[PDB]
């Protein structure tokens, strides 16, 4: 497709998983590495992600996927995630999220940084470094259809006035695309 955003998909480490319910596990915790853990919540009907990236190989160890889920399940998701990964601090797209989820993360005492996703120039920059490591032949993720497909499709658009926009070709999702993107700032 000429409107692309991962043009460096042909590099893409792809890397085999044990499906455990809604986890696909590559590798299980190394605790002589650090981990960190991108988030992107199911505000809605849309999917939450939870994407665990060990911070000193650049693999995904374990992506986490569910839609429906209530908001206090993915916050104990979350916990759980992060305490599995040796206390693993959550990136979190804390953008729009609700006081709810805010508040639950800090009454959890969930390790996390937030990283609201507030606007394109954001999520250009999330994006863009995604893109590059990817490129690079620096990321590497469960080699799941869905996940690949999801950053297969998407795509650059222009807005009215002539700025860009990144989306899902379509009718499709970006929670798999943002939640890597969020775990990926972090290498
Ligand atoms: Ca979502």
């Amino acid at each position: 497709a000429m409107n692309s955003v991962f043009s460096g998909l042909d590099m893409l480490i792809l890397l085999p998983y044990e499906r455990r319910g809604t986890r696909l596990v590559v590798e299980d915790y190394r605790p002589d590495h650090i981990y960190c853990i991108g988030a992107d919540f199911g505000k809605n009907q849309d999917y939450s992600v939870f994407s665990v990236l060990d911070l000193d190989t650049g693999a995904i160890a374990c992506l986490e996927r569910m839609n429906g889920a209530t908001w206090s399940d993915q916050v104990a998701r979350l916990k759980a995630l992060s305490e599995d990964y040796g206390h693993a601090y959550v990136v979190a797209d804390t953008w729009g999220v609700g006081d709810a989820i805010a508040e639950e993360l800090d009454a959890q005492g969930i390790n996390y940084t937030p990283l609201p996703v507030k606007s394109s120039s954001v999520k250009e920059q999330l994006i863009s470094n995604l893109a590059l490591l990817m490129e690079k032949g620096q990321v590497a993720v469960p080699n799941d259809k869905t996940i690949l497909d999801e950053l297969r499709n998407f795509r650059y658009y222009r807005t009215a006035s002539g700025n860009q926009v990144m989306r899902a070709y379509g009718r499709g999702h970006d929670d798999i695309v943002m939640s890597l993107a969020l775990a990926y700032s972090q290498y």
